[PDB]
């Protein structure tokens, strides 16, 4: 049979009365041919693209049509914490909440999730996220790919596994509190194995890796160079050559890569080296999607010049936060045995060379930043408004997988993992490798989060995230 297209998210915009509409519910997908239920936003499955303007502020109005609580946190966005959604911006089953964003950061693909306290993992897992495209003045006068779908097209990339019913197979337990949810299936834009037709020229990708716990390294199946033009938080200053790119969980990276006339080619994910994502079939290089050439030219180009990334400043004078991620030893020992139990020593390939004794011991609280278990209770601290801080993240202790995440900024890497960061890595960014080692990042929080609204920073692991790696903080 023929692979499916490409899914396309609909980009949608404001009404007259300036109103996006988001309705959260459950409905049914299919994944090779056996029905599944999966939760959408507008839709049974992920959610559209909401598109933004820099300068222009819109109103969202969010319509929890689940049977339980959750909340929608805008990954990427600045915004103030009384609207970022984090697991205190509560919406109840059956309920409305509104919120009014006044977009004033650069042109970017962020996303948005649910943050549900300590079920943020299964709620992603059984099928939501959306995207964001903001737009600003700059951008468009790149005259960069730009028709949605069919040469500008988003990519969001997600693992998961079934149970034999054909359901979502998600758990928390102490295995997935060690080493993440991950699965032997993956989706793309929700299709297994697309197929996305392009226009002769270049073709632009917006790639988000929307797993929960499972690293990715895109390439092309023929080597054909990938060009990066923007992370996280927007353009690069200029386009960075590669031939295969990382993508950790919840990071964004949008490329162009050339498309010419009777060559297919596939996107693929190369193995890599994190525990248990090399169990077969990832332990080969994994299609993401064919990319099927059209003898019509596209009209995007590549310009030599993107923007400009303005230079980091002196550091000398200010303010050092220290958070160290840290896992219970006797919870991450148990988790890694069950997970080599069940895989034997392929959940390591690529690596380098029962009673209940009480709460204290519950793994729902085992993973940790500065000795504590998320309190939504007790914001860690309160952060600096409009100043650079520079947050030291160490992981050392253990050696799992922290992808770190700070909410209501985009920063700068200094140091990723004890290294200085990758060129298409150094500019602007919401998340850092933490594996083992130390990183340091120049953050800078334009906008207020109270107690009641704080910001959360935390491990994008989201199993970790909900066993208790995350922390929150105000600002201002
Ligand atoms: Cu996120
Ligand atoms: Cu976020
Ligand atoms: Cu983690
Ligand atoms: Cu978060």
């Amino acid at each position: 049979a023929e692979r499916p297209t490409l899914p396309i998210p609909d980009l949608l915009t404001t009404d007259a009365r300036n109103r996006i509409q988001l309705t959260i519910g459950a409905g049914q997908s299919t994944f090779g041919g056996k029905t599944a239920t999966t939760w959408g936003y507008n839709g049974n499955l992920l959610g559209p693209a909401v598109k933004l303007q820099r300068g222009k502020a819109v109103t969202v109005d969010i319509y929890n049509q689940l049977t339980e609580e959750t909340t929608l946190h805008w990954h990427g966005l600045e915004v103030p914490g009384e609207v970022d959604g984090g697991p205190q911006g509560i919406i109840p089953p059956g309920g409305k909440r509104s919120v009014t964003l006044n977009v004033d950061q650069p042109a970017a693909t962020c996303w948005f999730h649910p943050h549900q306290h300590g079920k943020t993992g299964r709620q992603v897992a059984m099928g939501l996220a959306g995207l964001v495209v903001i737009e600003d003045d700059e951008i468009l006068k790149l005259m960069l790919p730009k028709q949605w779908g069919i040469d500008d097209v988003p990519v969001i990339v997600q693992d998961k596994k079934f149970s034999a019913d054909g359901q979502i197979d998600y758990q928390l337990d102490v295995m997935t509190a060690a080493v993440g949810w991950f699965g032997d299936t993956l989706l793309t834009n929700g299709a297994i194995y697309p197929q996305h037709a392009a226009p002769r020229g270049w073709l632009r990708l917006r790639l988000l890796n929307g797993c929960n716990a499972r690293s990715l390294n895109f390439a092309t199946s023929d080597n054909r160079p990938l060009y990066v033009i923007a992370s996280d938080g927007g353009l690069l200053p200029e386009p960075v050559k590669v031939s295969e790119l990382p993508v950790l969980m919840g990071e964004r990276f949008e490329v162009l890569v050339e498309v010419n006339d009777n060559k297919p080619f596939d996107l693929v994910t190369l193995p890599v080296s994190q525990m248990g994502m090399a169990i077969a079939p990832f332990d080969k290089p994994h299609p993401v999607m064919r990319i099927q050439p059209i003898a019509i030219s596209a009209s995007g180009a590549l310009p030599d010049t993107l923007s400009s990334l303005p230079a980091l400043p002196s550091l000398e004078g200010l303010t050092v936060r220290k958070l160290q991620l840290s896992m219970d030893p006797m919870l991450d020992m148990m988790g890694m045995q069950m997970l080599m139990e069940k895989y034997g020593d392929q959940a390591m390939a690529g690596m380098d060379h029962h009673m209940n004794h009480g709460g204290k011991f519950d793994f729902h609280h085992a993973n940790k930043i500065n000795g504590q278990a998320f309190d939504m209770n007790k914001p860690m601290f309160a952060a600096a408004k409009g100043q650079y801080e520079r947050w030291v993240i160490s992981g050392v202790g253990d050696m799992m997988l922290h992808p770190f995440h700070i909410h209501g900024t985009q920063f700068r890497i200094l140091s990723e993992n004890g290294k200085p960061p990758a060129a298409h890595r150094a500019g602007w960014k919401d998340t850092v490798k933490v594996e083992g080692n130390v990183s340091e990042v120049l953050v800078k929080f334009n906008h207020d989060a109270p107690k009641e609204h704080a910001y959360m920073a935390h491990c994008h692991l989201l199993e970790h995230e909900d066993t208790g790696m995350m922390l929150g903080f105000t600002v201002g």
